[PDB]
């Protein structure tokens, strides 16, 4: 049971807990004195939209920044590198495994909000499976892709949605029109129930007769559904936890670079004692997934309750362990593939020979999504020739690429997809070698001159999407020419067929974290 | 804890008998705030602070209880219940009877010493420690007692807690708004859905709910009143504020639902392995619910005013289908009242090898042992009836067997016993293997022996109802000889007079009769 | 820390230390000239076995005997009675309390090697707790190292001795005696200032190749034929000219009280104590064990393999179960399979029992113990018509075991018995209702078919029944023993009686005293 994991974590981590009521209340007073609550109200309106854009994201990020400026309980950017010492060698293997698993769960929980899930012309079963994923993660339109956030840089969504007890307190007070004191009291009572049990709707009902301010709490919302400006029971419980000058609440834990390793060691002791685990399914976190994510985000702050909105990066980026895709990876890849329209015109192109590919790309011009990844060659002799005369890739730059993607991506391609390419024999052979004989191919056969008419235009617009081509490439007359990229080739070949290049933002299908290791 | 597991299982099984009584408890607490003299509440708290209380004190208590009972609608009323086969099986009733007998013994050894008392004077270090241990377990001239009273049965059911009274006292005597106490106790009730609240929980609750600092966590269910603020009292009241959670506290019992409730308790018992402990002191959840329900087939066993209920649980609920181990513990404990060093008379009626009435009397503290035995020699008995005791043999059927051996076994080591016989007493004590007891033969003349005979019967007639037959001497009719009255009159003869004095029965008048 | 305690003991006992290097080398030279080191190799092979039997034990005890025959540094059987004198009355109370605590720690450490611990079908939480204990002490479904008829033959068979360690290194490491001597001397030097650790040993091996024969991973589940760091350090302590090494202490009956008095001065000064943790001995538990084994010998370094008895039996103080005994009892109970068929039977009434037995026939273990009666009048009837126990023979039995054993019985056991009503009441008395009972109800006649075969095999298991017992008809009959009953009631249900070694769950010195 989840509360048992929590109580044992409380028992084990008691020495890292503190009484922070005063500081949370002072932060709440600073917001009350300093924050535009009509702008809070404005951000609540934006979170009620089914579809949000960069203008919506800017409003949220600016408000988060204004909140951050007024409070003292703030997390600071602190990369942590975990080495043998307080943590054992086996401790470190356990932690690196569990963080790989959390990376998978978090990406599959958050990414489709921005990447999107195609929900148009699909079979009954596909629609059912997809709906199940969407429902599980708390998730229109065009076309027919379901996507909550349409933004140029999805990375600007990181860490912008956490609840903070001082904000929750200031907003209950100001937006609910009660005295700060009555707000503190209602939360204290919820805090007290939480010493003994997770509070439920029935418990909260009884509390609302005492404190009508608790009527603002929606018991149907989860942390998947909310921002720091919304009133979930989760937000209220976390605030109430902070009001006790008393009892080992995990929400009051502070981490510093001096206590990180020990706090993690204590978590691993409870992990082994209770058999806690990271789940393979996306959506809501268990107590262990939650504590581990919060601690690893920053070795300097209050993991549960400080303002975390100025923190860049993910927890698996901010805390690293120092001494064929996995199941976790394959699930990420499968769900990322759901963004593709199986019916749409889809280009494919490769660099390297089809029995030895080093760069592969697929491109759907209509929605603008692309698949793009790399493979280390087997035949280094032939690679060197292809490097001089085609692709200009330095082999040593491929060392950091994720192995196994060629198989895995090709296996995950929609059944009966139709692929368009420039030179059909190479593609067929590659697809057949990976066991896909069902994919139909359209060979375009453009002339060499017609093929590269939009070459300069494509590289002018889209250069930032590929940095792999570093070597000078020549052609026999020898003259220097622009290197061939699988991805740019899909885009220029499509532009040549279409008779023009549009200025479109493109959407990467694979996470960068999967393309490279 | 195993105990809270027992409570939670009972809550599940019994949920259909629970009810939403928030509004009634609060309305009752409202009638008390409007109606009750809270200076008298305060007066009764003063009296509960005394180490020694008397009948005047018990008076104030019962009268204030009557005042409380007159103001509230949540009241249990007198309802005797007889359990017969039906909803409860043959096997069920055996279990409940075995369990009530266990509870009875436990409860008496817990409560009776508060008024009967325990001698703590001139005893060995071993005995003093063993007695101190018992005393600590139960909340407590050589005798330590708390209630010095004429009729101790007037203590029954005068000390329960009740949600409405606790709420009304918190409010008035704490000087906070009613809603404030409700709020604080609600919180306490919420915690009690998940655990039994402890001192730590109370500490954290008080920091925001100052009203709770009136609860002193040292005070216990045992030796405290409905007017005092124990954690138990607050927890019970909070249980009533939720209107949910299947709180045992909100159960109502009627003559129609009694057998069904006890059947569900028995179900939980078999499933959890619940039991009545033979240890005195704090009640486990099984012992406690069993007590509370069997007190009345009509009320709210946990939270109603019960102070108008006469009788005890094993008297108001009965199963219709020598000493047991449970009684021998009760017996061995009741005997602790005696001062081994005091002057002690012993007299018997019937010959030494066939006793029918035995008595011992310690004139200094006024306590007495008195019981009966069925004769083996019916021939010699009828002669004894005509010439000595006038006891009708059939009136002895109703007396408890095996007291002769158990009492003589439990008599304190090295006691000096005074008697108008010595020889019949010796033989009998030797018969039971008590050679260590020293005897003083007083050898009074026939006529000096019975100088105070009328005086003694005049004052103490109600203490023995067993002598019914006409007794003659060579013939003229004479006053029958009673073992108890003889001890008293022989003592008066030696003393040169008889004091007007209340005596104390060492044995429960409930162990003498079956 | 333990080295702190060692340092203080060295300061205070220094007058009892002597230089014994010459005698140690002489003994090692006697072994080198006399001992069969192929047989030493054979006993090392036997100690590598995870499970060992009585043939293995005989090999060890015969080799130990051969060693003992060859050396002059040997301890002699010498019982010590401690009386008021050099030790004060309070000294004697401290020492009595400590020997009781040490007895508990020692039994909890060594006894499971032979009694066994059940590690079969149990919860996750039980297996974790039991694994922790087994790891602490250096250790079908029952894990045991020694499967032997008489585990007392294990006593004093595993001590390290400097002459043997020195002889074995020399011969089996194929170096000159002087090379081993100088190597251990250097180790002894380090020991004047610290307990040598792995880095110290690693450093020394680079100048002394012989020292790589030593393992750094203890004194538990090894012998004197093993090359532990402990044995090598002990040998090294003997190689030094002075420096107050506890290893060189000699005790006699004249010095014994004075040595103990001095230890107690250190105990008081440092706050030394006997731990309740099973496993490795701290220096106070160690010196007290070694001194109290014999009042005549070299407690750390002599051959001890001919001494019978334990330290709390060989040294005694003449002046309801303790915490230490309850710890011992809880651990003893780990031997039982909670899932196995288990008989129970009692003599005396359930309210007043005087003999209790439980028996698991598959594994062969039995719980068996006594209690003094409350009602002597009923007891005397039971003595004449059932059990034949003389009440004065119950005086010497350990009280408090009824409550303690029953409270300690595995959760959810199923118990088989002949007549269920008395067992129920007794179990109910200690609030054990989780224990399910099976009433086997054999006829009186079928009951006791195997009565004579059981007594013929197992008489030595109960000596309590001395009274003549009779059955009205009046004729003499065989007294009824709770233990023998479980055994014969089992044989009747099984249709035969196997010849089977039985194992007592409880230590004998827990049943008595
Ligand atoms: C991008 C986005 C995420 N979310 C949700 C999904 C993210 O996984 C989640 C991250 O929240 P945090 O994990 O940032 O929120 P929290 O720390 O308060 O969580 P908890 O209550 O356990 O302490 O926010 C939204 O509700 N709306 C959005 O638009
Ligand atoms: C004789 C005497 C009895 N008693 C009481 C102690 C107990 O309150 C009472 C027995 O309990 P009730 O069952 O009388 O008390 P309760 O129902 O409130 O207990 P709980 O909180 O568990 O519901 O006998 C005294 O307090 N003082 C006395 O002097
Ligand atoms: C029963 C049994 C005991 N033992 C032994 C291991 C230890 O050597 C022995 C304890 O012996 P001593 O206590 O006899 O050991 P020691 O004096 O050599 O050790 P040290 O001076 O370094 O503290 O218990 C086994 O090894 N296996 C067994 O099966
Ligand atoms: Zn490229
Ligand atoms: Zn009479
Ligand atoms: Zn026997």
């Amino acid at each position: 049971k989840s509360f048992l994991w929590t109580q044992s974590l409380r028992r084990e981590l008691s020495g890292y807990c503190s009484n922070i009521k005063l500081q949370v209340v002072k932060d709440a007073q600073a917001l009350l004195h300093g924050l535009d609550f009509s702008e809070v109200s404005n951000v609540q309106r934006l979170m009620r939209k089914e579809r949000r854009d960069d203008n919506d994201l800017k409003r949220l990020r600016d408000l988060n920044q204004a909140v951050n400026n007024l409070v003292e309980l703030k997390s600071t950017q602190q990369k942590s590198i975990l080495r043998v010492g307080t943590l054992t060698s086996d401790d470190l293997l356990i932690l690196a495994a569990d963080l790989e698993k959390l990376k998978s769960k978090v990406i599959r929980t958050e990414r489709p909000l921005s990447a999107g899930v195609y929900m148009g012309n699909l079979s009954s079963q596909q629609l059912d499976q997809r709906r199940a994923l969407l429902n599980m993660i708390g998730m229109a339109g065009r076309d027919g892709v379901v996507r909550v956030w349409d933004v140029k840089n999805a990375e600007l969504l990181n860490n912008q949605f956490g609840t903070m007890p001082s904000l929750t307190l200031a907003c209950l007070t100001k937006q609910g029109q009660v005295d700060l004191n009555d707000a503190v009291q209602a939360l204290t009572d919820l805090g007290l129930i939480y010493t003994a049990k997770y509070p439920n709707t029935s418990d909260l009902d009884r509390l609302t007769q005492s404190h009508p301010i608790l009527n603002m709490i929606d018991t149907k919302k989860s942390s998947l559904n909310i921002s720091g400006y919304n009133f979930s029971l989760g937000a209220a419980v976390k605030a109430g936890a902070c009001m006790l000058d008393g009892g080992n609440m995990l929400e009051t834990i502070k981490v510093s670079p001096q206590t990180m390793d020990g706090i993690l060691k204590s978590i691993l002791k409870v992990k082994k004692a209770l058999g806690m685990f990271i789940s393979d399914t996306p959506g809501e976190r268990n107590p262990y997934e939650n504590i581990l994510y919060k601690i690893c985000l920053s070795g300097d702050g209050w993991p549960y309750i400080a303002s975390r909105t100025s923190i860049t990066g993910r927890a698996w980026e901010n805390t690293v362990v120092d001494l064929g895709l996995t199941y976790s990876q394959l699930m990420t890849l499968k769900d990322a593939m759901l963004q593709l329209d199986p019916n749409a015109k889809t280009w494919m192109d490769i660099e390297g020979r089809p029995e030895d590919p080093v760069e592969i790309a697929l491109y759907q011009p209509s929605s603008g999504c692309y698949i793009h990844f790399f493979r280390e060659p087997t035949d280094l002799k032939q690679f060197k020739q292809d490097a001089k005369y085609s692709h200009g890739i330095d082999v040593t730059d491929l060392f950091a690429t994720q192995p196994g993607l060629t198989s895995a991506v090709i296996d995950a391609l929609p059944r009966n997809m139709v692929i368009t390419c420039q030179g059909s024999d190479d593609i067929r052979k590659l697809l057949e070698s990976q066991g896909r004989k069902d994919i139909k191919l359209i060979d375009i056969a453009l002339s060499k001159t017609d093929s590269r008419k939009y070459e300069n235009a494509v590289w002018d617009q889209y250069k930032d999407l590929c940095h792999m081509h570093t070597g000078v490439v020549v052609e026999k007359k020898k003259e220097e020419i622009t290197p061939h990229c699988a991805l740019m080739d899909c885009i220029m070949f499509d532009a040549a067929v279409s008779g023009g290049l549009n200025t479109s933002v493109l959407r990467a299908v694979l996470p960068r974290d999967m393309v490279f290791r």
